[PDB]
RNA sequence: CUUACCACUUUGUGAUUCAUGACUGGGGUGAAGUCGUAACAAGGUAACCGUAGGGGAACCUGCGGUUGGAUCACCUCC
């Protein structure tokens, strides 16, 4: 009810956390540590070979992991995560 | 002798019913004829129902309806 109006407070897309994962899916993660708050993280990022990474692969159930917003959509309400930036840049 | 009632019988106009009739509508059956291929597979434009118009023929097209229809819907939110 409350958390998604003033979603300012970590809306700068240069803005990262540390969160926790909750399930994976083969397209993703979401990482919700937020609480009543998730990211995604989509399958493309997470590393740096594209798709060539199951999900199930980089990261498993219950671990915390270090991630930037990119792109909150204040309505349809998703904010897009990515892992493979904070980390490396071969 | 006469009046009344009344059978035979006569006339007029209807109803119903059987037969027959130039010509004409469709229906059934038929190894092997002609024209095509409408349906059954997504039957090669999914089919079908009501209705309307059109076309040698099966049919075609419009409007609404039905599933008694294959394959079924798009990058990332559980
Ligand atoms: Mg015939
Ligand atoms: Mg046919
Ligand atoms: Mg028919
Ligand atoms: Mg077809
Ligand atoms: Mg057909
Ligand atoms: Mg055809
Ligand atoms: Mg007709
Ligand atoms: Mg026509
Ligand atoms: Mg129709
Ligand atoms: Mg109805």
């Amino acid at each position: 009810e409350d958390p998604w109006v003033a979603i300012a407070k970590r809306y700068p897309e240069g803005t990262k956390l540390t969160g926790r994962v909750t399930n994976l899916t083969d397209y993703g993660c979401f990482v919700e540590i937020e609480e009543g708050v998730e990211g995604l993280v989509h399958v493309s990022e997470m590393d740096w070979t594209n798709k060539n990474i199951h999900p199930s692969k980089v990261v498993n159930v219950g671990d915390v992991v270090e991630v930037m917003v990119l792109d909150i959509d204040e309505e349809r309400r998703r904010i897009s995560l990515g892992l493979k930036q904070c980390k490396a840049n071969p």
